């Protein structure tokens, strides 16, 4: 879609000159990995494709229509013959204003288990090393071009705040994410609980994200594992519980 982890990505993205409404950039080819070998490059500015450089050209580009007064994110993607690409976060940099001190953004936790999580981010400049911190503990320093890292050593059903920061580049600030680990022996409560008034007066519609040996849910009881809502008539700020084969999860976050 907008990139794949398999495809090796360009390195050493460089702003070589800045003009009033144009910029000249350079980069280096990706390391070969044996598969998904690179066929052409795609240059993006704030997500819009601007120039295509073929494999046997020089790895430089002059990008027109780039205003000097505004900040910008420039990124380069490797394109294979099957048209698979690398992700922007592997070869990206921000220019403009006084952006040299901006750090990573869009820090996200995914593939969460009871003891681990995959941490992703968008660097401000992918030539920098990045440091992953869990609850203010440095757990890993990650090489340039890397925008994902699995953290381990976590305890189940526990809250974690992870931050990512760029260590300064030697010539040749950061965001955070909150998440909770899964529960070891018992089901997990649903997330993304919301509530609103139903169609008719005196009814409310509570919704939640299905868990994805889950039986169903309880708020009055829903006995399908895929159910994502309940509508009750009050006449005839609460939590939901995931029910499973012999037990019910702890309660979710109230709304």
């Amino acid at each position: 879609p907008l990139g794949s982890d398999n495809v090796p990505a360009p390195k050493h993205l460089t702003l070589e000159r800045q003009l009033n409404k144009s910029v000249l950039i350079g980069w280096s080819p990706p390391e070969p990995v044996g598969y998904n070998l690179i066929d052409s490059y795609h240059v993006y500015v704030d997500g819009v494709l601007k120039v295509t450089v073929k494999a046997n050209e020089r790895t430089r580009a002059l990008i027109e229509g780039v205003d000097s007064t505004r900040p910008h994110r420039i990124s380069v993607r490797s394109v294979t013959q099957n048209r698979q690409t690398s992700r922007d976060a592997a070869c990206t940099m921000i220019i403009g204003r006084d952006t040299a001190h901006l750090g990573p953004s869009a820090v996200r936790a995914s593939h969460i288990t009871c003891s681990s999580a995959v941490i992703s981010w968008l660097p401000a400049n992918s030539n920098h090393q990045h440091v992953v911190c869990v609850n203010n503990v440095e757990v890993r320093t990650v090489k340039p071009g890397m925008y994902r890292h699995t953290i381990t050593g976590l305890a189940p059903s526990t809250q974690y705040r992870v931050t990512v920061r760029a260590k300064h580049l030697r010539a040749v600030p950061g965001a955070y994410a909150d998440f909770r680990t899964l529960t070891k022996g018992l089901p997990d409560p649903p997330q993304e609980i919301q509530l609103e008034a139903g169609p008719q007066d005196g009814t409310i519609l509570v919704t939640w994200q299905p868990v994805n040996p889950v039986t169903g849910y309880a708020v009055t009881d829903i006995n399908s594992p895929t159910g994502d809502h309940a509508l009750i008539d009050i006449g005839k700020a609460v939590t939901i519980r995931t029910k499973s084969r012999d037990s019910q999860s702890a309660d979710s976050a109230p709304i």
